């Protein structure tokens, strides 16, 4: 048909019983992420896979649980999946694979480009009520999950939603809950935690897609903030920033903020910066609102360098700053 394919597959796992989704989960744990792989490694890296070895492998039953949840899809000969298995931070995660912009379906959920970053980057506290927004495939609510009583994912993509509630199954995770819905649209009261792996890139302020949603996006979850934070809480946004003459990125979020009015600590980590056409500036980092003094400050924190070099030197590290 037309080429833009890839993130359009259904999702249902409400059409299998929660115990078969995590025991498929308890499955992937053996496997996913482990070298040589086995039937069911190889399925959720895109191989096409013998049935009868991968029923060896989860049972008859697990081999319907996939199916029936749409994470494999029988052929005729093999199966094959049309989502990507990880492992990290303690979880196990399901999203599409990383392909080109030109293949990607309107439904298409982030590949977990920057996820396992973030997650470092993230103050290891731990509270009352946290919040995902753009939670995408869950990765990131899964993993505050272990230190939140309850967190609630928000997207507007309901094939992340159904893909968000999938993983939270394979995990067995019953504190996480998620919602389709415009940003804070249905996320009710206030959070002590809130996370945003925000859609923007390099579109500045140009509606491309759900993944690319340009500044006006921006200005809307940091307009909002303030209702939807509870006293001493902490929000952490990744995100580009475009700076144009006369113009820096820092002062239109000092007024989405009402920074001053708030009485709001800023600060933004910068790691990659790129020099524009009108004069001004692109930039990718890290923003966080947190307890302190009245203010906003910018620092030089080249974090995606050295996450090449050493990861586990990103732990901790906004806590020293
Ligand atoms: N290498 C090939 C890949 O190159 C681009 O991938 C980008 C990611 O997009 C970007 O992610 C960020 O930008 C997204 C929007 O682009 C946001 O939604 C997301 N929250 C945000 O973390 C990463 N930082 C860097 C990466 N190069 C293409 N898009 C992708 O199709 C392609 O396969
Ligand atoms: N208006 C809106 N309301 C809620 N989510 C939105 C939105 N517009 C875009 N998004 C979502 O924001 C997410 C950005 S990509 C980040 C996904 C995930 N948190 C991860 O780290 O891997 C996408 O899933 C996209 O669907």
């Amino acid at each position: 048909g037309s080429h833009m394919i890839v993130g359009g597959s259904t999702i249902q796992p409400e059409r299998v019983d929660a115990a078969a989704l995590r025991q498929l989960g308890d499955a992937m744990r053996k496997v996913v992420g482990s070298a040589d792989p086995t039937p069911l490694a190889d399925l959720l890296s895109g191989t096409p896979v013998d049935p009868d070895e991968l029923t060896r492998e989860v049972g008859a039953d697990g081999r319907q649980a996939l199916l029936d949840s749409g994470m494999a899809v029988d052929d005729g000969t093999t199966f094959s999946s049309p989502l990507r298995g990880h492992q990290l931070h303690g979880v196990v995660v399901l999203s599409d694979p990383d392909v080109e912009e030109e293949v990607q379906h309107r439904w298409y959920v982030d590949p977990l480009w920057e996820a396992d970053l973030l997650i470092r980057l993230m103050l290891r506290r731990g509270g009352a009520r946290a919040l995902d927004m753009g939670c995408g495939s869950g990765v990131l609510s899964l993993v505050l999950a272990d230190r939140y009583e309850s967190v609630l994912g928000v997207d507007v993509n309901p094939r992340a939603v159904a893909l968000s509630r999938l993983n939270a199954a394979l995990n067995g995770l019953t504190n996480v809950t998620f919602r389709e819905g415009d940003m804070f649209e249905p996320a009710e009261g206030r959070f002590s935690r809130i996370v945003f792996n925000s859609p923007t890139n390099e579109e500045g302020n140009e509606f491309v897609d759900l993944l690319e949603a340009g500044e006006p996006i921006l200005e809307t979850f940091f307009r909002n903030v303030p209702r939807k934070l509870e006293s001493g809480g902490i929000v952490e946004v990744n995100l580009a920033m475009n700076d144009y003459p006369g113009d820096p990125f820092r002062e239109r979020l000092a007024d989405w903020l009402g920074l001053t009015e708030n009485g709001l600590r800023v600060q933004i980590f910068t790691s990659q910066r790129r020099a524009t056409e009108s004069g001004g500036e692109w930039k990718r980092g890290w923003l966080v609102v947190a307890p302190g003094p009245v203010g906003l400050t910018e620092v030089e924190w080249p974090y995606h360098d050295r996450y090449e070099e050493d990861p586990d030197a990103l732990l901790d590290g906004t806590d020293r700053l």
